[PDB]
Order: structure tokens, then sequence, then C-alpha cells
């Protein structure tokens, strides 16, 4: 039987014939031809003699599947399924150009890999580091060669195996793309582990159209030793994370984990789900990182995301190295919905929707952060959450603008005093901006924007309470070491009238030329004695620097009216003209609004 | 012929060997093992003698599915796929855990079900329930396991043959993933039919990761029969629907149909498109489903939709059992592009971007809902819909914010008088808000802020017009009945000089001690008989509660002037001093700004 | 050897036996069969012996690819694969129905493109025109019938070959779906060409559920012969664009080349990232495109988008024809974050955020263009373009709405001088729009808000600077030809104490009516000698329109102050009552906020 022999063999699918559908005008092909046009781990998951292995706990996966990503790159490229209904245990680590970044798989240009099944790491990886799937083709990032058109997709999973870190200074990843252009991830869930990152994308810059979409990251926190985490890391330009699920439930991901982190231009972040973790997105240039793509970050958007966080939501960065140094500028941060979780107060990271943050090593003046847009975003603290603000300011500021956003947590603006002393230039808080009541009785000796700065210029905080606390000290304090001028401070009288302080200038700051200023102030005066047309004047003389003042409070006299209206004089009297219809030396204490130059 | 026996037997491809594209370190395989990787309905759709079956509307292709489903579920999942260009009808009722939901097909964890071909109703189920696909496996919910990583996708159709519902409490269903985690559907096609829901997600609280993307939901209530419609119910956390389409053409539909309702924590509603639906999407705690995931639905997104509607845009509600208390917080509806449809004024329910609805039984004094931020939108309906609100306010408030919004319709804040009397906090109404102009004129008796509540505590009404409409009788009115305290209602004064009416305060609520008011109003003056500076007082004794007013008008006299701006005596009057050039008792009537404590 | 031949022939594997998994309950197949359910170019790429042929340069696959299309579309649809690791070339034109389009393939419904490998035109089509995919069946589309169920998809690539356009008048395209219902484009890259569009959505209103989603777009302008490129046009209904990117490099893209054009009702682009191009979106209703879905353009949605372009972001338009008038209206433009790429001032085309963009035949006078929300965009044009606007407004406009954005660039309202002369309707600019200062100094002789337009009704432009430029001539400039009326025009004080200029009405126009007006202005007044309450007034007779004015300014003197507030008098005169604590006549320069009717 030689037929019998042919047919049995390995190349007997290659001698039965077959022609689609019985076309006549289709192609007279064989069998092993329709089959060669797809691929999967079992073609290459086999021992020395061809025989097929199955796997299990027992069996590392590894080297078959290099051997199929390395074939199917050697055809040009396609897709390589890891099936369904079966669960690949990974247990050696990866060898040549990938073992520097301790790599298990190295993924190869234009083979995609269609994960249908679970992919688990065995014990051998516990307490160790490891980069599942690695895209650099070098040890060092710098000499490696670049990855192209590869796609990671399915409903399959990435199984970390819960193994702790053994060491902080270890790594940790899922999926590094390396010097990436266009590559993907879409769809899988990366689970159950103690990592440094889930994806990264880019390298320094390098790479171009790589994104995360449709995944879910669970659980990947588990340990006090893991040092840092940010679950997808944004190395390269015109990249980006969307519709993607993150959770943490281990406390100390509340301390150290961050969703993402966007670190070249032309990247966002967008309607993603986060529970359970510290931060929601770094959006940061690093002079270290700018060698593929430029020293600016910019066209930065952070977009319809909702989180429960107990640390900050967007961090803002830039810095410099010995010879390069990283501005980030034109960003968008909107739609988002954020809370700070249930939590005691100090318990976790300072809470803020807008971090301005010092560098690595802690500088505060190597910052160059502007033309950043902060709109129509929600944010919620509890009421017991003192550390909690709509924006810590901790490093320079080139320019921040913050419009029609919802902000209900314990301070608007804030910097700890006796900390960093920022200079602060074009920070914009716009009137349309509301102010929630969650916090209030609750600011005993606390101001809620709160200027603990080196220097303000060329900004602007409209104040607009929308319902009464007549327990903070004031809506708004400068220290008598912040500068402050060309800038535009008032407060609306709405719900203030109980106040004793409302904006607070404890240098006289509000005198200098170019700033303008409305507040409410209680002010005492007396009149002359005259009949008819009498003028009214402060009994104190603290008003050199007000333009005008108007009263907020009603008359309660039928024989004399004070002013409505009054202006200053040298001394620092406020004066006006009210009206006596009987004669007589007048005394009252009046709500007044004063104004400088508006 | 021995060996010609085995292959043209059902092991025939079981015994043909196969290697990948002839490469000698590929796994020596049979033909059956490739062919084993993928499967179809048409490996489970025969006779019991093993013959192929062609579907068709003779055919039940239910037992088949049913059979695909229960093995591939026994072989820890995978993916079926119901072939294109085909039509697969059901035309009977699946047995067991799903017969309790009039259950079709049964569905099973790890299952998925990728559908290019047609699914069909037979008429068998003319005029019956049906839940089409069914992820419960107990009649009793409660008792049910759960469904997990079950996807359902393709570019196929599911037709619900058009048939009518028999009576008005059945229910009728496409896909109800039950108690369900990781499962989603993507790409179909739901047509034809008069159903209560095409998907739902989850079981009071129970499941988590469902989601529908890039679905179409066509012609989907048809009758009078129909008791109610909401194409999409979200009843699981971490869940949410993105990038569908839904059209409905049916009248009814006009007045029954909603296309999404979210009922608990972190779901979403995103960049959909909707038209020819009363609603668009309830956001709703409902005490009777908070068992699986808490009493509170927070994080609630609506952002970025698209919807042509007939009734409310999002309504939103919370409610209380016996023994449980929903609530409702931490919601932001933004992005939004909205209108009412062509349509009578009072042919359907009352026209509404947000309403604040009362709960099932009518009771308005149940809700606990607050932290809501609505930015950002647009909203129109046509010149000749009297029944078109931004926000109908019908039940208790907690707070919603309104910032940077477009509303061009009848009503600003409704409710009718004479009905409920809700309890209001903290409703925030932004001067960013621009009120349009298509209802100019059609105003006689109605005021646009129309405050007809029990009570309104800590909120902000910032009134500004952006052109003229003197129909109106207020631009906003409090009835007697309605208490005002501890909150800010401004109308500014563009476009408003000719109204004899601004604000209207029926019980003089403007007088409260924390009240903050300014508003428009004509006053009649006259002054003393003294040359040079004089006071002027009004005629009318209404002003006790006005601690400021100015003039809005000019001044065509040249031999005096009256006084720019006013204060008030305790007699009611206001009083300010002007100037006679010439001396003569004068008698003015000014347009002035009144203002309390603003 | 009989059973050999059978075997050996190409109806081999419908005589080998198959059952899935040896399951006894599943269908007795032939090999044949289970093959039968997938098809790919390979099945219809060979000979006329049936011998297949490999692909290459060298290979016209046309016919091979059609007679594909053609066979599937016969059996009611299914998926063709196109092969990865093959680049199939395509060298010839079509026949039939899509010559009339140039068209090289024909789809077909319920015929889907799985595009994983190339496509790549060949020299064929070097100075030709070419459409590579067309769905018309008829040279005439009018005739033609439609297109349904037919989705491209896939990791693919279509390369239009780098080949110049070989005259301007020749048309481009890659994929025109024509009359098209529920077809799509996902996952490919268009590259390397010079094109009119890379795809065509719908033909004139008609078609429905059209979207490209996740697709590249590169480098497909390449020379000074291409007379207009727009990528994606969408000409149907319920249609739209998402996450999206598009690069150009050339020179010529950034004075030719839009990214979207959304040309009927219920269209969107969204969550898309734009470098290279001079446009973003028109957003337009052209009469002559009426047919299919009415005259009017309305639920247009342009949102979440990342642009670098040299001219306008987002251009809108409406037109006519002899019989069909094109309306504009119910438009949101939100959450874009939008710069002019680093260019000389004037060289490109001129740099605006949004355009009111004339007819193609330059007709200003045509449009009727309403109902726009624009809100919490952030915009940014480098310090030296002149030539950037927040909005450039050339035609007609019925009404525009501006809120919160942030936009920071030459001028904000902008029309050329000595052009088309605008009327303008409902053009609202909200105080919470952010002013940036990157112009600051910038402005010699240039007006921020230059209101270049025949007339200006129902408007309100609210202006707030957040710094200062004193370089500008003025903050608002209204020439005598531009009528103004019911409007209200505000100059915000802060930041322009130090302008000579703040609002400027060069035919005295803020005297009219219902005109409400308030800016700051510089004023000399002199008192009488009265000791006591003493009256001041203005040495100018300028002021017979200002209904009251307020001291922005500190008054040096102890002997006596100036009026805090003033009125008019009938020959122009400012008044107020001062005080003079020592008799004598006074004369001051005093800041003052001059304000008419509010
Ligand atoms: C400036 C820089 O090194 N950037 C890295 C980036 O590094 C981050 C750093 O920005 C900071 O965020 O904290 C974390 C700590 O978790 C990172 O630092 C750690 O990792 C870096 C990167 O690791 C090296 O380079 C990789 C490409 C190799 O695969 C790896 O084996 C290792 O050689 C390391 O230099 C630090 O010492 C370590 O603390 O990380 C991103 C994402 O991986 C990378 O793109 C960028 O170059
Ligand atoms: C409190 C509650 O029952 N919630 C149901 C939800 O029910 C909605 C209800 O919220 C209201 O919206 O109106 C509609 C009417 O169209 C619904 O009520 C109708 O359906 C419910 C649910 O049906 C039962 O439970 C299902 C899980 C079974 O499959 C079904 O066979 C039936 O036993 C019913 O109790 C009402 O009497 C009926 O009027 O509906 C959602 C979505 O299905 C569900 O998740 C939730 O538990
Ligand atoms: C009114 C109109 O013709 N609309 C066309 C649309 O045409 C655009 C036009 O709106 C303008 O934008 O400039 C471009 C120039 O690049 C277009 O005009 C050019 O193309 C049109 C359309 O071409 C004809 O109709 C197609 C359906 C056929 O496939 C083609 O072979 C040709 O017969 C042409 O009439 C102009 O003369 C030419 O300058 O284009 C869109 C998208 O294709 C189309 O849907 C719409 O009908």
């Amino acid at each position: 039987d030689q037929f019998r022999a042919i047919i049995e063999s390995p190349e007997g699918a290659g001698h039965v014939g077959y022609q689609y559908r019985r076309n006549t005008g289709s192609t007279m092909r064989m069998v092993s031809d329709v089959l060669d046009e797809r691929v999967s781990l079992w073609d290459f998951h086999c021992d020395p003699s061809g025989n097929v292995i199955q796997p299990g706990p027992n069996v590392d996966s590894r080297q078959y599947l290099q051997a199929a990503i390395d074939y199917v790159s050697s055809n040009g490229g396609g897709t390589i399924t890891i099936p369904a209904g079966y669960t690949w245990y990974l247990g050696s680590y990866g060898v040549g150009g990938i073992a520097g970044h301790s790599g298990i798989i190295q993924l190869r240009s234009n083979v995609n890999l269609n994960i249908e099944g679970r992919i688990h790491l065995s014990p051998f990886f516990d307490l160790k580091p490891f980069q599942v799937f690695v895209g650099f083709d070098n040890g060092d990032p710098a000499s490696s060669g670049n990855l192209e058109n590869c796609h990671i997709y399915g409903h399959g999973v990435v199984d970390f195996g819960g193994y702790e870190f053994g060491a902080s200074s270890q790594l940790r990843n899922g999926v590094a793309f390396g010097r990436s252009y266009n590559c993907s991830v879409t769809g899988i869930t990366f689970q159950n582990g103690d990592v440094t990152w889930a994806i990264t994308l880019g390298w320094n810059g390098y790479g171009s159209n790589c994104y995360v979409r449709k995944c879910r990251f669970i659980n990947l926190v588990n340990s006090s030793v893991n040092a840092n985490h940010s679950t997808v890391y944004v190395n390269c330009p015109y990249s980006g994370v969307e519709s993607c699920y993150f959770s943490m439930s281990s406390s100390f991901a509340r301390n150290i984990a961050c969703s993402v982190e966007l670190h070249q231009h032309d990247t966002f972040y967008r309607g993603s789900t986060v529970n359970g973790y510290c931060r929601g997105a770094y959006v940061v240039m690093h002079a270290a990182e700018a060698a593929g793509a430029g020293s600016y970050a910019y066209n930065m958007q952070v977009e319809n995301n909702i989180a429960v966080i107990y640390g900050q939501f967007v961090i803002l960065g830039s810095d410099v190295t010995a010879t390069v140094s990283g501005h980030l500028n034109d960003v968008i941060v909107s739609g988002n919905i954020v809370s700070i979780g249930e939590r005691a107060a100090f318990s976790a990271p300072f809470g803020a929707f807008i971090d301005i943050g010092p560098d690595n090593s802690g500088a505060s003046n190597v910052q160059d952060i502007q033309r950043v847009l902060v709109t129509g975003n929600s944010f919620y603290a509890p009421a017991n959450i003192t550390d909690s603000a709509a924006i810590t300011l901790r490093a320079n500021l080139n320019g921040c603008t913050f419009i029609a956003n919802n902000f209900d947590c314990r301070y608007m603006v804030y910097n700890a005093p006796g900390t960093t002393s920022p200079v602060v230039q074009n920070l914009v808080w716009d009137k349309s901006n509301v102010i929630g009541g969650t916090h209030a009785n609750q600011r005993a000796g606390q101001n809620l924007f709160d200027m603990q700065f080196a220097s303000v210029v060329n900004s602007t905080i409209e104040v607009q309470l929308s319902c009464e606390d007549l327990s903070m000290f004031s809506c708004i304090l400068f220290p008598a070491s912040c500068q402050l001028s060309y800038s535009k401070i008032t407060v609306d009288s709405a719900w203030t009238k109980s106040m004793s302080n409302t904006a607070v200038f404890e240098g006289n700051q509000q005198a200098g030329a170019n700033v303008y200023v409305s507040y409410p102030a209680t002010v005492n005066l007396t009149s002359y004695n005259t009949q008819g047309a009498v003028p009214f004047f402060s009994t104190d003389t603290n008003y050199a620097w007000v333009t005008s003042a108007y009263s907020l409070s009603i008359n309660e006299n039928l024989d004399f009216s004070p002013p409505a209206t009054y202006t200053n004089k040298a001394n620092g009297q406020l004066v006006g003209v009210g009206y006596n219809e009987i004669g007589g030396v007048r005394s009252v204490s009046v709500r007044l609004m004063l104004q400088r130059q508006v």
C-alpha cells in the first residue's frame, strides 16, 4: 500500500485534492494548502519526534511558542492562535536579545498573537523578575531594532501566578513592545500578579501608533516589596489607552499604583474605569526619555474616565538632565468623574484631582508646564479626608486653566506651608468652577485656597461658594512670603455675609499696582453732624488700596441712610456721601464689597 | 478495501497526516486535529443518523445550537460560529433552568457565539413571551449560578420576526446574560420586534465587566400592547454601552421606549446615536436591585451621545423598599447633543433634558439624588413644544449642578403647579448656561424658571438671557408656598429693559436673611426741592430688603440728575443723593438693578 | 487505483469523512465541508487550468479578487480573507458599472473583506484616476443599486503606490461604498498616495450606518497637481469616524488636505488624531447633496480629537442650488485639543478653530447656520502666526455659542476688512472663554475682537483678559459700517488699566436703545467750588449713552474725594456727587467703568 503510506504520512494532506465548494472556476488545491492558511500553537507544541505535547502545569510551553513566532516571522508574518480551553504555562527564560530584559517570549514583527486560551506563569518565576512578551531584540534598548505590526488580541488571559516580587529593585512586565510601531493589545485580561507594568509602549520616544483597547487589568500589585506600579506606560507618540478596566484590591496598590503614564506627544487616555489605585495618570515629559520624539510632551489628552483612587488623579511633571530640558504643554483633562475612596485622612498620598508634582529627586524648580485645560470634570472626596484638593500645586507652574468643573473636596488650591515654594504663573480659576459643600464645617483653621507659594503672577482666582462654610478661616489666603502681581482675585458675596475673613493678604499684597481684587468686609463708619447730604468715613485706615466699595447691608434706620457707595482718601479711610433727614453724628457697622480696579 | 473504509468513515480525517507548511520542526498531526481547532453550528445541525440538516423556516435549529453550546462548554469553552449566508430559525422553548425565563437558548460560561448569519424567530413565538439567549441556569435568579466569559459578536443579525406581544404582562428579551461576569455583545444587529429589552446585563447588582459595543437596535417596539421597553438594561457594576445605534419608527416607541438604563455603580453610556425613542437613559438606584453591589449607584456616566427623542433624555431616580434605601450620587452627563423631535405639544411625555422622576408608585419623597454634574450639553426643542424643559424637577432633589450647557426650549427649570411639591437642595444653575431663543414670543403666561417646589435651599440660579422674550410673565417665579433660604438668585439685565417682571417672589421670600438676590425693576422716585446735593426717595415702600440699587437708565435732563446708586430706609423706601443744578421737586421713573447682599 | 484517483482529484476532500472531536452526536461530514466554511483569495487566484498563481509585482490580482467577491455574493455572502505575508497587486481597471468611477474592484452586498496582507497598486495606475473598491453598481450613481452589509477589516494595508495625480481634474479614492447601508472599514492602514479621498461613505444622503474605526491614513497627498483632499467623506446619515489616525508630511497637504467631511445628519467625528493637514473637518449641508436624507444637516458631532493643522479645524457651511436650500443646525464641537503647527504667518490658509466659510463659488449670503455649541476645547497658535483666530466669521451666521473654551491665538473673533460683510445673529461668547497670552505684545494695530461685519444682532461678547497686552489697539472694535442692536458687549476691567482703548464703537453704536455695554475708560472731571457735598462733571460730553459709571481708581487726596459713582446729563456729561472737606474747584483724571443698561 504505497498510496496508503503517503496518505498516513505528514504529507498526506498534501495529496488530498480540494476545490472550494466544487466551484469549477476555483483553484485546484490540496487540503494541506487550506490548513496552511491558519496556524496555532498546536503546530509547534511537540516533542523531537513530532508528537503533540499536552500543555499543563508540568509542561513549559515557552520553547514551542517561540518556535511558532520564529517560523511565522520567517514567512512574512501572520497570526498564531493560542487555543481556547487550555492553559499554557511558561516556565523558563528566553534567550538572546530579550535576556537583558528578563524576557520570556520574544515578539517579532508582523506576527500577531490571538490569545483565546490562558497563559500562566509557573512557580519558576516566583520571587524573580520577568517580562513576559518582549519586542526588543537586544539587551541594550539603544541598540535594539524595531518591532512593527504586532497585535495581541482575543478573549484570553495572561495570569502572573500571584507571585510576589523577590526584591524591590526587580522589574516585571506583561508586554514590552519595545521600539514599537503599529502594535496593540486588545481584549486581553491581565491578572493576579505583583508587577511593575502590565504593558509598556515604545522606548524613550521611539515608536508610533501603539494602543491598548478593551483590556482588563486585575489585581496586579500584591506585596509591600513592590516599589512602584503603572499599569500601562506610554513611551511613544501617537499612542494611547482607550476603554480599559483597571482594578486593584491590595492595600499596597492604594499607595503605589497608577493606571497609566503618558510620556510622549499626541497620546491619550480615554473612556476607562479605574478602582483601587493610588493614581489615575502621570502626564510627564522626562528629559531622560526625549531621544526618539523630542523634549516636548504636547497634545496630551485625559478624557471621559471613571475613577475611584486614593491619591492623585492626574499628575503633571517635567524635568531636566545634564543636557536636555523636558517641557509639558497643550494638555486637556475633560469629562472625568473621579472620587477619593473611603479612607482615613492622611492614610494614603495626598488626595488631588490635579497634582503639580516635583521631579523624582524632589526638585520643584525644574518644571516647564503650561497651556493645560482642565474642564468639565467632577471630583469628590468624603468629608473626613482633610488631605483632598482640586489642585495640589507643589512645583513651579507656568500655566493651568480650570473652567466649568465641579470640585467637592477639602481644598480648592493647596500647597503645604513650609515645604516647597513654587513660582506660579498663569493659574486661571474661572468663576464657572463650582465648589461643593461636602466639607462644610470641617475647615477650622484652614483656607479654602491656601496660596503657599513663592509668587503668583498673571493668575485669576474667581471664588464662588454655593453654600455656607463658616468653619473656614478664609476663602483665600496669601502669606506675606508670596508675592502677588498682575492678577485678579475675587470673592463673590453669596454665602459670605457671616465670614470674618473672606480674602486675606498677609503682606498687604492686594495694594499692588496691577492687582485687581474684590471681596466682602465689615466696616465701621461714622458721619459728620450735618443735616442733609453728609459724609460717612471709616474708623479704620486700612483702605488706601480700595477704588470703590458698595453696601451689602440693609439700612434699619428711618432718620438717615449711609452711603450706598464709597471711595477712599489718602489716609486710608473710606468716604461716601449719605443723607441725614435729621442732623446728628451717626455710627454704623456695614458689610461692604471692597473693590480694587474692578 | 480496508483503508478505503476508514478514510470514507467519520474517522477518515483522523488518518490523513498533516504537518504545517511542511516544516520539519512542526507537529505531525492529522487533518481532523486541525479541523477540530474550530467549530460551527454545522457540526451539530444533523439528524439522529448524523446527516446534516439544512436550516430554513421549516426547521427548528434550537436543539442543535444548544447541543453545540453544551458540548463546547464540556471542553473548557471556545467559539461557535453561526455561519454566514444562512438564516437559522428558532421554533421551540428551551428546557431546564431557562424555562422560568421563557428561554430559548441557554448560554454557558466560556462559550462564545460568533454570529455571522441570521437568527430568526419562527411564528411559534407569535403572541408569546421569549428570551432568546439566557445565561441564568435556574428559574429563580437568586438560586442561579454565574455566567462568565461569554461573548456574542459578529456581523450577524437577531431578528424577532415582527411578532406583537400577546399581553402587556409578557416579557421579551434578546440576550439575558444573567449573573454575568466578563460578558459582551459586539457588532450584532437586533431588529424587527416587539420586545421589553434587547439585552440585559447582570441581575440585581450581581455581575461585572459586561459591555454592549457597536451594536444596532432597530424597530424593537411595534404595538400598543407593549407595556414598556428599554433596549439595554445594565444591572451590574463596571459595565456599559458604547458606540451603539438605536432606532425606532413606531408611534408607540415615542411614548414607551428608552434606549438604556444604568442601575449599578461604575456604569456608562457613551458615543451612541438614538432616534425615535421616548427616552435616552434612566440612571436610577432601585432599592429592590441592591443585593449584589450595594444600595448606592455612583460613578454613572452619560457622555457624547446624539439623540432625537420625544420625552426625556436622562431620568434620575432612587427609591426604597421595606428594608433598603437606594441612593444615587456622583453622576456626570456631558457632551450630549439632544433634541425633541417634531411633535405637537403634550402629544408625548413631557419633554426634558434632565427629569428628576418620582418612583414607580409615583412617590416623590423617597429620593436621595445628589452630586450630579450636567455640563457641556446642547438641547433643542421646536418652538411649538410647550412641554419642553432643561430640567423637570418632579421629586425631591439633594443636588444637581448645571455648568456650560446650551438649553434651547420652553422652560429652564419646571415642575407642574398643583402636582408634587419637591424639597430641593443644592440646585446650581451657573451663569455659563446659555438660554436659547427658539421659544421667544411663545411664553405668554409662563415663567422661564417656574419654581413650583415645597422649598429651595443652598441653591444658585444665575439667569442670563441672550435675546429678548417679552412674552414671558417672568424670568423666575417662586410661589408663596415655596420657602427659599440660603440661596443666590440673580437676573442679568441684558435683554430685560422692557420686562414688567424679571424675578417674582410671591411670598416676599427674597427678604430672607440668607437670600442673595439681584434683579431689574422699574422704580418711581421723587426728590426734595433743595438746590445742590438732594435726596431722591421711592414712592413705593416695597424695598426694605434692598441693600443697594443702581441706575440702568439714562438721564434725559440737564438741570438735575437722579442718584446713580441707592440704599434703603426702615420704611421700605429707596433713597439716594442726586444733584439739582437748579432747585425744584423732581419726579422720575428709572430702571434700577435691585441688589440684596450681592 | 480508482479510490486513489478520487482522493487525488479536486473532489478528494469530499470523500474523506470527519466528525468534530469524535463526538458521536456531531454531524458526519466530509473534510471539504469544513474547509468550505472559510474562503480566501487563494481559492480564486489561479490560472485557467486551476493551478494557483503566486502574487507579485508582475501579477495582476484584480480578476481573481473580483471572481472571489462575485462567487461569495452568489451564496448569500461571507468573508473573503486576503492572506497575510503576501502583497497582492492590482494592475487593471474593473468593468461594467464601476468603470464610470474608474473602479478597480466592485464590492458586493454581504461580502466582507478581511484584509490581513497588503494590497498595492501597480504602475499601470501612475498618473491615472482610480477608485480601488467601489460599491456602486452603475456608472450613474442615481441609477445605482445599494451596497448593504459590507465590512472591510483587518491588520492589512492598502498602498497607493506613491503615484502622483496626472491632472488636477482626476479623482482617486480607496473605498467608495456608494449608496451604502451598514458598511464599515476597521483597522486598515491606507498609505503612500496622491488621492482625493481614502474612503467615502454614502452618496448624496443615500445610505446609513457606515463607519470608519481604528484606521490609519498616512501620506495620502504628495503633489502640487492634487486639487483637493478629504480623507473620509461622510455623505450618509447615522454614520461617522472614530478612533482613527491621520498623518501627512507633504507641504501640499498643509494647503489642501482635510481629515474628514461630515455632510448629512446624525454624523460624528470623534477620538481621532490628526497631524500635518490643512483642515480638521468640514461640517456642511450642500444643497446639491440633499436627495437622500433631506436638506438639513443636524446632530453633527466633532468631539475629543487631537490635531496639529495649518489652516482651520472645523469649517461650517451651507449653500443653495436653483431648487434646494441647505441648512446646518444642532452641531456640537467639544473636548478637542488643536494647535496650528509651526509655520510663518500667512504661509497657509488663515488659521482658525472655527471658520464660517463662504460657499464653493465664494458667496457669503446663502448660509443658514445656527444652534452650534463650541465648548470645552483648547486651541493654540504660536506667537508669530498673525493669521490665527478662534473664529474666522466670513459668511452669514444665524447662531454659534462659545462656552468654556481656552483660545490662545492672535484673534478671538475675526473677519478681514474690505472682504465680505457678514450678517451676524446670535453669536454668543460667554465670559467663561479663557483668552490666552501667547500673542501678548504682538498685536500692534490689531483688535482682539475685530467685528468686520455688516451687522450684529442678538449677540453677546463678554471679554475677559487673563494677562496684559498693551500692544493691541482695542479689545473689541466695531467699524461704523457695522450695525449693532439687541446685543450685550462687556469688557472686564482686569489687566485693562493701562489700555487707551478697550471697546471701540466707530459709529457710536453703543448708544442703541437695546445695546447693553460696559467697558473701562479714562475720564477727566472738574468739580464746583462748594465745601461739603459737591458735584463733579466730565470735561468731555461724549457720555449721553451712559446709565452709570463707577471708579476704578484710588483717590490720592486727603482734602476731597471724587464721586464713587456717576450718572449722566442730557448734554453728554457725566455727573456725580463727591465731597470737599475744604472748598475749592477740583480737577482729576479717573479710570471709570462705563455702563449702559448693565
Ligand atoms: C528614564 C527611564 O529609565 N525611563 C524608563 C522607565 O523607567 C521608569 C522611570 O521613569 C520611573 O518611572 O520609575 C519606574 C520604576 O518602576 C521606571 O524605572 C525602572 O525601569 C527603568 C527601565 O528599565 C530598563 O529599561 C527597560 C527598557 C528594560 O526592559 C529593563 O530591563 C531595564 O533595563 C530602569 O532604568 C530604572 O532603573 C527602573 O527603576 O520605564 C519605561 C517603561 O519600561 C521605559 O520605557 C523608560 O525607558
Ligand atoms: C426590581 C426588579 O424586578 N428589577 C428587574 C427589572 O425589572 C424591571 C423593573 O425595574 C421595571 O423597570 O419595569 C420593567 C418592566 O418592563 C421590569 O419589570 C419586569 O421584569 C421584572 C424582571 O423579571 C423577572 O426577573 C427576570 C430576571 C426573569 O428573567 C423574568 O422571567 C422575571 O421573572 C419583573 O420582576 C417585573 O414583574 C416585570 O414588570 O428587570 C431587569 C432586567 O431584566 C432585572 O435585572 C431586574 O431584576
Ligand atoms: C455635489 C457633489 O458632487 N458632491 C459629491 C462630492 O463632491 C466633492 C464636492 O463636494 C467638492 O467637495 O470638492 C470635491 C473635489 O475633490 C468633490 O468633487 C469632485 O467629485 C465629485 C463627485 O464625483 C462624481 O461622483 C462620484 C459619485 C463618482 O464616483 C465620480 O466618478 C464622479 O462622477 C464631482 O462631481 C466633482 O465634479 C469633483 O470635483 O464628492 C462626494 C464623495 O465622493 C460625493 O459623495 C458627492 O456626491
